[PDB]
């Protein structure tokens, strides 16, 4: 997989950003992870991380997984990273996303993922607590 540039436009939940991609304004919605609406429990938490995690990147970078790279609602799917470190594992490794929507061929990172859920679940954090 490759890391490609984007820049922020705005946050706006725990799993999806609006970022600016190839010069256009796009919707993307996090790979292999399902953090709660922002009605639901931990949902403001969620929303907070992610926003915190976006907000602060000096450089945050796009990588589409093998398969589809946009979803029926034209949102693009794919693992986001600021500075470095992927939001969608980060989420998972704080217990404030559930591994979900895992579909054949857009799962490089499912283990990774995975292994981030099993920690945060041992630890008994957030949504596991
Ligand atoms: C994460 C992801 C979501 N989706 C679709 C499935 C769900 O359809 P439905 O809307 O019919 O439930 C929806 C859930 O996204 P949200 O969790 O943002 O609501 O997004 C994909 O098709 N591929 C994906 O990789
Ligand atoms: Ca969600």
């Amino acid at each position: 997989l490759h890391k490609e540039p984007a820049t922020l436009i705005k946050a706006i939940d725990g799993d999806t950003v609006k970022l600016m991609y190839k010069g256009q304004p796009m919707t993307f919605r996090l790979l292999l992870v399902d953090t709660p609406e922002f009605n639901e429990k931990y949902g403001p938490e969620a929303s907070a991380f992610t926003k915190k995690m976006v907000e602060n990147a000096k450089k945050i970078e796009v990588e589409f997984d093998k398969g589809q790279r946009t979803d029926k609602y034209g949102r693009g799917l794919a693992y986001i990273y600021a500075d470095g470190k992927m939001v969608n594992e980060a989420l998972v490794r704080q217990g404030l996303a559930k591994v979900a929507y895992v579909y054949k061929g857009n799962n490089t990172h499912e283990q990774l993922a995975r292994k981030a859920e099993a920690q945060a679940k041992k630890e008994k954090l957030n949504i596991w607590s």
